[PDB]
């Protein structure tokens, strides 16, 4: 139901990136087929059809080569060299589509010294500068989940460029390859901090500039009952807004911005923020634009009123899982259908008509 | 000469999330005209032309909506009502143009309890379970940077709305609104965790999951030289590859997911990776399938080879910025043009024949 509709899409079965970028496409409305080896209880790999097919084989590659010459889009995450190898390359898709975006998933690219090198989300960063970036800086970097390489960096910029291609398919007729690596995506993701480093508004060290838990102002605080709220009052107003709600007189505090006293400042707010609990914190402050927000747990998302009234999650057997994002106001998404049975590969090549 | 080549684009000039996408679309070709209150060094203003005008005025309102009426997209990043009380809403701007995608972008959405507060990526993530996932188990959450919520699931967000509504146009011949709430982007960015607690595989548990720092085989180790490498061995072959070259017998450890013994573990990884400095790890690995990585600082990128040959990277004045991602095959991006003296107004309205 969503702006997607029409969008025909082979996704070749994989892992992380690859299987994210081809949820969100059939999130918006795309006819996205899963190509797996020979029911579901993966959430993520909702909004599909999934048929079955060894690709190592004759008659394997010779059905999802039927598939492909009536899809838009192909998805996959392999080693590069792999589809090559298989005869699913570019250069072999193009002799039964030359309409086709060849959408290519990896951390370090089709080409150079690492390319055939094994990897996963935390390496990715931790050659681009993100990784030595995150974490208090007293310690050992920490992993930012697999939230940066695999999918911010990842997906997110496979998904751009899918689009982008079709969006040059409108012109030109024709398809052509995306080549996302994480490396690069990821780099793009934290272009802000690039341009930071070059005018002497970040440092490369860990835990000491604004936006990293650096500054006072901008970080989470423990509460009374051992739970979290998080301040980010950058603003000199917000930042005023955030003291009154505590009962703090600015006049006996340090200024917001002498990082010199941040130390201070920090000691005295944790002081302040430790006096009561989370949840009076997230009533002190619940309308305010003092930047103060209760930090939930994923079990308690489900309770929060903004949430609820959004409607950001739907209930899917045995839990919650994200609405599509983001919001169109005409073609507007369906609720995500739910993982089902494997289907006959024939009867999708007869729908498609291939 | 990417493949947006040919998209016009009016930017309200704002903060975050907002910059980027336009940064992005420029990057891959658009023709970006930004629009703000009336040469920089925020090369996150790169690939735009810039004009100014006082939209609060009779005069300003009139020039912004004769820009408007020639592009494909809008995007503004205020409080919800802003441009509505501007005279630059959605309806207004359908009156002059109903083929635009008026891409709106905000953390908490249109609508809610929250719509009209303040805030910033912190904020966002906190009241969605993200934030509170993020960091070492025995501390308060850390930040990652403002990388989750202002880009991967803002920015990106935004972005695969314009070009998901641009591809429905092709059909409808109109185009509509995009909702990007940073609350519900992050969300589906986060799909993966909320699709794996529903089957026992993820826990609220800050730092004692697979991907979070809680595995010995996927966290940071630091060396000799207090510098750090990044260990993602999932796979038991990487796994395994990555004890052959520390020379720990594997007959001698734990098992790599008894996570009873998880502690004992990593105290004896730790020992191994602190007995020689990074850049030797750096060497022993390097090559191999052990998905270890040395964790660069930003100043160090520029000399990693794989960064290099790949051109990730280029020098702006002053510094590296990254270069586009992700990469066409057939109409590749240009390098970045650096950000330019501020155009005349009229002079682009000619040049769209507005
Ligand atoms: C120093 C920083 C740059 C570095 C930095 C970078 C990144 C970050 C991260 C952490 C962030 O999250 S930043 C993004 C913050 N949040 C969002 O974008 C969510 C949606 N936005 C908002 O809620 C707000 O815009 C907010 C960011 C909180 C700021 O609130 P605000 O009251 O200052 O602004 P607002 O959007 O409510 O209203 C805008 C105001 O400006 C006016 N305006 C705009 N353009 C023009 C123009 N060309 N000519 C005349 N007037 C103009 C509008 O009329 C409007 O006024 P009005 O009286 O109608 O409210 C933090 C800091
Ligand atoms: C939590 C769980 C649920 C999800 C999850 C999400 C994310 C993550 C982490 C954090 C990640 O980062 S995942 C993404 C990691 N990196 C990448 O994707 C980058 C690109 N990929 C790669 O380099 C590799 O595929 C890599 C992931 C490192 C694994 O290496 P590998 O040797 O196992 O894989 P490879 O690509 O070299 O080989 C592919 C192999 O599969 C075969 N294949 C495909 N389809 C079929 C079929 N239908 N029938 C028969 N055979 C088939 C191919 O022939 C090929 O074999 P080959 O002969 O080429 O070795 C982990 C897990």
């Amino acid at each position: 139901a969503g702006p997607l509709s029409g969008l025909r899409v082979v996704e070749l079965a994989g892992i992380g990136p690859g299987p994210h970028a081809a949820m969100i496409l059939g999130d918006l409305g795309a006819d996205v087929v899963r190509i797996d080896r020979p029911i579901s209880r993966d959430a993520m790999l909702r909004n599909r059809r999934i048929v079955t097919a060894d690709l190592k084989s004759d008659q394997g590659l010779e059905l999802a080569l039927k598939l492909i010459a009536k899809a838009d889009v192909l998805i996959e995450g392999y080693r590069p060299g792999v589809t090559e190898r298989l005869g699913l390359g570019p250069e072999e898709c193009a002799k039964v589509n030359d309409r086709l975006i060849y959408a290519r998933m990896t951390g370090w690219g089709q080409t150079g010294p690492r390319s055939q090198q094994a990897g996963h989300d935390i390496n990715y960063i931790s050659l681009n500068g993100i990784l030595h970036a995150i974490g208090r800086g007293d310690e050992r970097p920490v992993p930012p989940l697999n939230l940066v390489g695999d999918f911010g960096g990842g997906s997110m910029f496979l998904l751009v460029g899918i689009l982008a291609a079709l969006w040059e398919r409108q012109s030109s007729g024709k398809g052509q390859v995306v080549d996302a690596a994480m490396v690069d995506g990821s780099s793009v993701l934290i272009q802000m901090m690039w341009a930071m480093r070059a005018t002497g508004m970040w440092t490369d060290t860990r835990g000491a500039n604004m936006l990293d838990g650096g500054a006072p102002y901008y970080d989470t605080y423990e509460c009374a009952d051992g739970r979290y709220v998080a301040v980010g009052a950058i603003e000199p107003q917000f930042y005023a807004a955030m003291l009154a709600g505590l009962g703090l007189d600015a006049a006996e505090l340090p200024p917001q911005n002498d990082r010199a006293r941040w130390p201070e400042l920090r000691a005295l707010l944790t002081e302040a923020f430790a006096s009561h609990d989370r949840d009076h914190w997230g009533a002190v402050f619940a309308n305010s634009d003092a930047c103060v927000t209760p930090v939930l747990a994923f079990g308690e998302v489900h309770n929060e009123p903004h949430i609820i009234e959004r409607n950001t999650f739907y209930e899917a057997n045995g839990g919650w899982q994200p609405m599509p994002a983001p919001r169109f106001s005409r073609t507007a998404s369906s609720q995500p259908r739910p993982p089902a049975a494997t289907i006959d590969i024939e009867a999708v090549l007869t729908d498609w008509d291939g």
